């Protein structure tokens, strides 16, 4: 049965990037409701499966999907954030990661200009995620609830969702791009970026 | 003259639906959320004019995305705007649309089970989109729309309820069942049933 | 077991449908197509299968196209080979569907207009997919599918027309208008009725 | 507005044979690429009437038949230039220095990248496009669904069409068959001016 994981901080350890009430309601609310709908979706999957019953299997692709989607994501999610204080939120604790974005984009700045232009330019619901192609490093966005497609590695993601943001920055999600980075742990991104 | 469109006023004050959706979310809804649409709707519409003068297909198909999102919001919280009035007044009344919910029940058995049926496809709705009951032909139809798509040329919408997070979540939170809940008493059946006629 | 689908016989030779379907597309179409789409979608239940014991949501979702892609055409094709019949059958006159007829005239005026509505949908679809007319409650509609997406659930379907190239091409070239024509005096009308009731 | 024409074929119909037929040839350019352009002509000219009357709902019904008409005209008009007969110099792969250079270096080999080309063009459900695309210095398989042109960012180098039409008359269901036989007849000369220019 999966689980909601728990957070590695407290809810306001975010703040003033991220509130301490929209923390609370991302993940104790939303992501536990994919957790339990996800565990719903399987088990009537799994009688589908056996029963050889197609038509059931089909309709229960949108749940399976969208909350095993988003459990992922908001799995990760949560991992590569970080209070604003820590030494893992700066860029530092990311050595070959920077090297390689500097690489690919020229600098730092300029993938984060890049990482924001794609974020905002999201038409609805969906995240933005620093990805790991092959040897090269990509800026790919998914929809909805869709996790990152097979081949790509996510680095780190960033949550495009109107709850994501709207408590605290209303309809001004530039805003929140601009002070998501305080919070973008570095040492994550590090981690996933080499791998084993 | 190409992308002259203007935030249409609307029928009420922003806390004339109160308590179903709060003076702040319709305040924000209509003057923050919709005007940003109208306003790059005219830059997109202004913009394919050169392509379209040009012969610039590349560059029109680039710029569809723009106008389907911001035109198609538009068009959609144009319509949420006079689909809805205050729960007080008659036309929240469902006996203002006699034909439309004449054939609601005919279609689904009852109002109840109609409100049932379109709160499901309004709550299974993933990510941001509407839901819409839309006339086609004599018949009638629960539809659901993504991000801001309009309804598909051929249905005629009869009303529709915004559901993306924007439109409930200051006052509702993820409570968007409890948001589908309240929205029942703010319809304004009148308009509902001067489109379907 | 997982996957153990098999390729359902056709209710007449390959031949049946001359000149309406040519036997050389009805071979191909049923012994090569959809044998394929059974065997790949048993294979991907059976992978699906290991993926769900694993508790593996990633490859799960990575599965879902081939799953939706076969075990959709397995279903549409199926369907089709029912709604077609000889066209000297008496289940090919449409006096073999009262009842559907009947709702047919009454939601689009007459059968040939209602032919003329299917016409420009299967015409009007842009790459492979299918026309269907489906039962939604009591009232009749007209959808399409794209690729090999079966009718969503809610919908009942009454009969297809397969739009995908392969379904025509050998005998109509490019002249998919012509196919249509004459795929009316091949439909099953007998089976539509069965599932219109 | 809306002025655009079929371009001529650099070659006879049956210039491509055996790899590609003379009827298929044929067919494909003077009945299918044809219909594209006129099916694209006709959108652009009705558009024009939408967009000077601020008529957003009829302009984003057109979206689709100017996207897909539009990508199939940009399309086609590539795809014929990047084939060539057989015994020409520009099918040898040597006649793309900075083109083959790159493609080595990023898949390996010539013979590589030919293996997950071909498994990208057989992996399209339904029907579609599969491309070689440069984006800003290197190179990328992509593929297109529909008529959906190569995305703004990505340049083609050489496409090759997987509609069934591409192939059906000659090659039945046999896909693969079709791109194996293909790679004789790609125009390098072509896909190297696109790769530099
Ligand atoms: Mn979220
Ligand atoms: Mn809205
Ligand atoms: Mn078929
Ligand atoms: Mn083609």
């Amino acid at each position: 049965t999966f689980s909601l994981p728990a957070l590695p901080y407290a809810y306001d350890a975010l703040e003033p990037s991220i509130s301490a009430q929209i923390m609370e309601l991302h993940h104790s609310k939303h992501h536990q409701t994919y957790v339990t709908n996800l565990n719903n979706a399987l088990k009537t999957y799994s009688t589908a499966l056996a029963a050889n019953d197609v038509p059931s299997q089909i309709a229960l692709q949108a749940a399976i999907k969208f909350n095993g989607g988003q459990h992922i994501n908001h799995s990760l999610f949560w991992e590569n954030l970080c209070p604003a204080s820590s030494p893992d939120a700066d860029p530092a604790s990311a050595p070959e990661l920077t090297a390689e974005i500097a690489k690919t984009w020229g600098s730092l700045d300029k993938f984060k200009e890049a990482m924001g232009k794609a974020l905002l330019g999201i038409q609805g619901s969906g995240w933005g995620w620093l990805v790991k192609e092959g040897s090269g490093l990509r800026i790919v966005t998914t929809k909805d609830g869709d996790p990152v497609v097979g081949g790509e590695v996510p680095v780190f993601g960033i949550d495009m969702w109107e709850h994501a943001y709207y408590l605290q920055y209303l309809n001004g999600k530039a805003a929140y791009v601009d002070n998501i980075w305080k919070v973008i742990n570095w040492k994550t991104a590090e981690q996933r970026f080499k791998g084993d």
